């Protein structure tokens, strides 16, 4: 998916 924790700074 896009794990919040870091999907890069976004």
């Amino acid at each position: 998916x896009r794990p919040p924790g870091a999907s890069g700074x976004r």
